[PDB]
């Protein structure tokens, strides 16, 4: 319902933080997207999800990747 544009990613777990215009920044996780021939996020790159709170702060929940 939410949607963030990817501000950077890992390759290495395939993750990355998302800036979502109107709440604080929401970080990403491979396992949080769906894509198992793409789980990383490109920076950049458009996604929707939900906010989950967790104890390192706001994560992506359901993430979509979008144009």
């Amino acid at each position: 319902m939410l949607e963030g544009k990817v501000k950077w990613f890992n390759s290495e777990k395939g993750f990355g933080f998302i800036e979502v215009e109107g709440q604080d920044d929401v970080f990403v996780h491979f396992s949080a997207i769906q894509g198992e021939g793409f789980k990383t996020l490109e920076e950049g790159q458009a996604v929707s999800f939900e906010i989950v709170e967790g104890n390192r702060g706001p994560q992506a929940a359901n993430v979509t990747k979008e144009a």
